[PDB]
């Protein structure tokens, strides 16, 4: 598959909103419980969070937001691909820890629902390392999930 990774901006809603609402499996969470993308929290990360998308021709195929906690972390959420495609997510992922290093921040982290092991293969294979296990560490809906967190260093 021929991809551009783009930043995504507050004139890509449209679109953004078209690909969260089809795929509506985030790729580290469940296959039926996964986080809903709202309009106002849409608007809210194409306006520190920098957003990307793989375009495929014109049909935006995959997306992860890369969002600095402020010390700061930076976290990758808000990851959904078409298909679960690993070939797309791993050029997606490896272009995030990429900008990261370019950007000079210290570390990458993600979480992963903790029955998740696609995920976590997936990224342990990307270089990514255990940073732990946090019970009741996310809410979809009215169901909690148990989920291991991962870190990818940057300093090294």
């Amino acid at each position: 598959a021929m991809i551009e990774i783009k930043t995504l901006t507050n004139n890509d809603f449209n679109e953004y909103k078209r690909l969260v609402s089809t795929v509506n499996e985030e790729f580290t969470q469940d296959s039926h419980y996964s986080q809903t993308m709202t309009d106002t929290l849409i608007h809210d990360i194409l306006n520190k969070c920098i957003v990307f998308g793989c375009y495929e021709n014109e049909t935006l195929i995959a997306t992860a937001a890369l969002e600095q906690i402020r010390e700061h972390k930076s976290l990758i959420k808000y990851n959904f691909v078409t298909n679960n495609d690993k070939s797309i997510n791993s050029e997606l992922i490896n272009f995030i820890i990429n900008y990261a290093r370019q950007n000079n921040y210290e570390s990458l982290l993600t979480s992963i629902v903790s029955n998740n092991i696609g995920a976590k293969v997936f990224y342990s294979a990307l270089g990514f390392d255990i940073l732990g296990f946090e019970k009741n560490a996310i809410k979809i809906g009215n169901t909690y999930f148990d989920e291991h967190w991962l870190f990818y260093d940057l300093i090294n």
